[PDB]
């Protein structure tokens, strides 16, 4: 699946929609980023400037204008076609391509945008501008503004407002289209079938990074070459350390690992947390604390749906959380007494649930504790977990446990659509598919 | 193989060697980069800094002071170890096991740098600094010198001369030691096994981009994590694109594949380039073009030894190629006019040979025109290439065809040593390869 | 005369008349500013800052809050009192005496504003600043912006909408109230007595500094301790430098000498031109060209009123330099075909007139050419001028005259008002003038 | 007096001999500053780029290259002249006549620096730049240094090291030629003489800023037409104030004023403080104070020499100020256990002498404690004074009384000479000479 041309038009129009007339808006490519010396990370757009635009390319400026109601026009700012340039560092869209192939009305070299840029800008009321988003951004638009500004004596004039598009805009990716919701189901089956691979090719000896390794492989050979955040294979100790990523031990017999790994499918993030053990036979202790964050997770997906919050789905999952521990010796006291003390906190240090989209915690507002109310549209996770230290004083077989189990959804006008289920979790489903791996 | 803590103690002592007496070096950290949001890629230390540490975090920095001639000491700066961001964002060394793990005499936080630093600095007459590097790491150093420079009235001195140590630094980096050469051995071989694999792999109706996700697994499987550059790929006209790094295309038969990639080992790169056919055997056309590229290696590979220099063994390449060229009817006249007026250029616009280290397009200075004279120790890539572009006005059968061949060499007291000899090049030997494969 | 704390306190509602209710205005003192290593100009307070305030110290923000159209109060960040600075470099309002002393509800330590300020600009939905006009001052507002932007988990907010107050405060600027108009009356006066002054004290043989010397002692004995720009006292040829400060040559006996030269009083510019003969009698030449320059300037008074304009009142004053420059041959040809051509041009090359206030060349939108209809309240100077080259292409006796001579008006209900004619002009007695004072 | 030409040229070539060989000095103008919107300050050329020209322009820069020890030259970078910007804005210098004007061997557009500053330092050893100086002379060279750095393939090489010029011209400034002296003493006569006459025009019901006015009047008719700093009239209890620079108010009879003021003559600066008696006869209370504080100049005068310091001369002060002012009731105690907890401080609480030139505090390396050794040619202030605070716990007729006398000095082979001393301190003088204006 992927975004249409016409989606990229439906959403500059319904940013055009929202904007004041006589104003125009500026969104700017991301920047190329050094690795090493001379060379560079691989590419990453910049996901606001790719949502409007499904372009790849730096040094770019989308410019939407707004004259009134009904008259509107877009620019777009882009590296010229170079022969030398390209023979070396890979093709370029241009000028006369853009058009067509982007949908907008016209095209203009970005080595001329400060000689170009203030005569769009000369004469409206208002630029939408995400002001110390790029600091090279900054100094294009402060230039045009200061070009008009000083400009009286040849009848130039600057826009008085400026606005911050981002709120605006982080509203519209909070609401996810059917087409998006298309390219999501995508990336969470991709991720779920990697996960799938890590448990069946895991055995003791490999070392952690090997997972990441089959993980990569498989999100590689369905088209997503890039992972949307770095991979955490997180074995014995190294599963209670959050963002692990080292990936650097040898994995033991007796212990589990903990994999949250996802990939990035047409821009579109996957997240998704597996833990299991690394002999495909969960002990009695491992066990105990799984059961706990599976209830936890299996009870959320349940529950989640248009009317309820995240802040709500979390007070039951904390009640599952406090009620385990106090069963297994973890914790001592009364339930609503312990609640009442976030007594979970040293175990589950982190939220239930973040937006899904573009970005793997992906734009939008939460409201106060994530209390906002859910609607259809909205994609989210659902990552409970306990995380028990090496040095924890508890029960001594429960210490240097960590468990993660983590699944993509999306509200619907009923309920929740989960786009990560086809990667099991049941402890017996588990160890079934890793024991039938090992046959083969 | 790996550098020993004997290693990088070796290093920083030769680097004080050279320093005056009253005197510190300033080693930074590498930044951690944005990726996307609050997402960031994969932390690629500082290669200099890496150089004298083997310490892969950000927020580091290392101090070098040498008193006098035979008095000198290390204090590293480096991130405090704090239960709260350690549990989310991974372990960090901290500042008790620092002297001990890396070999430094004094370890202190490095939120502390801006009250600590001008107190080294002070009274000292030169500062070693690597100015315009990183804007975080200039804040720094400029803010100390000033609070020197203005405090006079605490007794305070700022040293009246800056020097830029990156030329010393690149130039000790261009020599490479048995340790350093051991990695890039190794580095050699698990590039080399990559390779292999993707000749072993490819098929017809494959994309560009799984013989990319065969490379970088077989990279990973030999603990080589990353990649030290983005992979190519460039099947058909892609490989007359020289970074050609979108590898979207469909592989088709008929086609050539150039594949150009290299592992990051213990931080020295791997740096390999096979073209060879999709579909296991090579035109008549393809061995050609295939050939005159090949003798170009073969005989760079016989020349390159210490007395020589890169622009000379170019010399010799672009006569092989001009002259093979001439033979095909891709070039016309005389071939020493042809040489003269460098009648090659649209065909092989790049350099033969860049050095190779802890970074693919390794430090150290070339000299005019790669004109420096080698010597043992130093380690680069030959990498001869023709391109004939789609449109070019030459035979039809050449046209759209691009073919590199790349190995990584040390140069040794009497020649050289080829550290990727271990994945096949010879063209009978690529489709024997491919035939055994796909039984 | 001078600005009332009431008046203060009017402009201050005048600006929060015009606000959005949700909003708050940011306005920023001048920086101090280095002559040389260690030591510093004397303070000259940024006007818009001063416009509000009166107050005349570095290192103060004027906040002005509106919550809805019947609510507002005001903020002032200004320098903590402290023995020892003081006791070294004088004395400070501080945060006990601000609030009565210049009428703020509130008043905080500079030393704070970044603590402070973004708690103040939390939850709004508009900021007014000035972009662009202190690099301090921008660092302070982009901070305080990014840590509402960044601090949605402490249920903070940042306003989206950014305005530049400088155009509303600049046409408040342009229209002078009563109390502004008598200030403006005594600079003019005070200025007016000093080139008086030049005037009679002027002998061949004295250096042109020695003119901005006795300028300067005659501004100072009035309370106007700085000019409001740098005196010129241009004598021969360096008359026809339009902004010639070198003040360096010895006056010559058969020379004009021409004086520009204001005084700054209570923030108010004076603005003055003045040529004369160094040795009291102009000869026939000087007083040929003396006639047209004056000519223009005694139509220009009587033309300025409401609803014209300095474009128009301008087209006037060319018609009478080119009519001049032909009856003395400096110009040849027929005087509509020259006036068509602008062959006034090199002799007459800046605007005739500019607005007057807290800056000499004073805020205020002009309109394309100086078009803009004139309005009771407007004030602004009358300035023709003709220069004439040392090599230019006329007949001999002219090369090398400079001449301008200029006065300040305020436009009333029914014409204008000379604020500067207490200092003569006429050539009869300018020369009656210098031979009294001979005596002285 | 003035600075020749030949002085100007023998400034530079002291500096070229202290260069290291293969080396090029740059020295920047002062920006141009703002007062207000368009308006600006008048001009103020930097110090250092005066000392070495002469030259009273922005947008200059003086690079000064020396290739051996034996052959060197000099380029100035300066504004074009351009005629419409100049009929408005006022002359140029331009490159045609600075060569001969200014001394220089060669004289390019300032608009032209970023395209020929790397041609300069390129090959260079070392560069001479006083870095955070000006932000836009920091670009300037950092875009250089950038430039030649990264332009390897188009064989240029940046200097590895940057020397800070400045302790080697403040070294140079602190030791005064005898044009400097000539200079000097001119601007000391013309500083004394506006004193003189503000004490001969000041009367009761005249505002501080009146004195103000006529000192600027004196200093201008001499040809000095800026003060070095911002003139100083603290009448009463203003007095205790050091920098009080408002002069607002009226001065009234039974008050002294404190008069520091010092004009700018050829760039160097006058600096004198006399405090006299509104109405022109000193009170009891005000003689008891004034003659403490004439005693320690007068014992200062007699005292600084080549061999002794700052410090050492401080140290005598100190008594004579604690002895007077127990005498007086204004301490309580034995004299010596009060200088030892420097019991003085709350009353005398700045330096007695700082270095005088073309800033009225000059540069130059004053020692720990101003500890270093004076030597012929170093010209300083004497600037005893005592300030009691309208609350001050002492005896009544004593509180609100600041009065400072201040000379300036130039240290000779056998003592030192006073450059000010044409202006009145004795206060049988100071009456007589006020009785005389009043008739
Ligand atoms: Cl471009
Ligand atoms: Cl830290
Ligand atoms: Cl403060
Ligand atoms: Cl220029
Ligand atoms: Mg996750
Ligand atoms: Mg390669
Ligand atoms: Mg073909
Ligand atoms: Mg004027
Ligand atoms: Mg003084
Ligand atoms: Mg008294
Ligand atoms: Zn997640
Ligand atoms: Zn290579
Ligand atoms: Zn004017
Ligand atoms: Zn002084």
């Amino acid at each position: 699946s992927e975004i249409s041309r016409q989606e990229f038009q439906r959403r500059r129009q319904a940013l055009v929609e929202q904007m004041q007339p006589g104003s125009a808006a500026l969104i700017f490519a991301a920047p190329e980023v050094t690795r090493s010396a001379d060379s560079e990370y691989p590419y990453r757009q910049n996901s606001d400037f790719w949502y409007f635009t499904g372009f790849n390319e730096p040094e770019a400026v989308l410019v939407l204008i707004k004259s009134d109601d009904t008259h509107n026009h877009s620019v777009l700012f882009n590296r010229v076609r170079d022969l030398t340039a390209e023979i070396w560092f890979g093709r370029r869209l241009g000028q006369d391509a853009a058009p067509e192939k982007l949908g907008v009305d016209r095209a203009l070299a970005f080595s001329e945008i400060n000689q170009q840029l203030y005569q769009l800008l000369n004469g409206l009321d208002v630029v939408y501008h995400a002001q110390g988003e790029y600091a090279y951004a900054d100094v294009i638009v402060n230039s045009a503004l200061e070009k008009l500004r000083k400009g009286s004596r040849q009848n130039l004039t600057a826009p008085a407002t400026m606005i911050d598009w981002r709120p605006v805009v982080h509203e519209m990716r909070l609401f996810k289209s059917p087409e998006e919701i298309a390219v999501l189901r995508r990336a969470g089956e991709i991720t779920a079938m990697a996960h799938t691979r890590a448990m069946e090719k895991c055995r003791p000896g490999m070392f952690e990074y090997h997972l990441e390794g089959e993980i990569h492989h498989e999100f590689n050979r369905h088209g997503a070459r890039y992972p949307s955040y770095n991979t955490i294979v997180g074995s014995g100790e190294n599963g209670c350390i959050l963002h692990y990523t080292e990936n650097e031990c040898e994995m033991r017999d007796g212990d589990l690992v903990l994999i949250d790994a996802g990939c990035e499918y047409k821009g579109y993030a996957g997240d998704i947390t597996r833990t299991f053990p690394v002999n495909g036979k969960f002990t009695q202790a491992q066990r105990e604390i799984y059961d706990i964050v599976l209830e936890s997770l299996e009870t959320s997906l349940r529950l989640y749906r248009p009317g309820t919050s995240i802040l709500e789905v979390t007070g039951e999952v904390v009640r599952i959380m406090v009620s385990g521990l106090v069963k297994l010796g973890i914790l001592k006291g009364d339930v609503d007494e312990l609640i009442a003390q976030n007594a979970h906190r040293p175990f589950f240090m982190h939220g239930l649930s973040h937006w899904l989209g573009l970005d793997v915690h992906d734009v939008g507002v939460y409201g106060q504790d994530r209390s906002r109310i859910l609607e259809p549209g909205m994609v989210l996770t659902v990552e409970p977990g306990l995380y028990i230290a090496p040095d924890a004083e508890v029960p001594e077989q429960y210490r240097g446990i960590g468990i993660r189990i983590e699944d993509d959804i999306v509200i619907t006008e009923t309920g929740n659509e989960n786009l990560t289920a086809s990667v099991v979790k049941k402890p017996e489903e588990i160890e079934a598919l890793m024991v039938a791996a090992r046959k083969q």
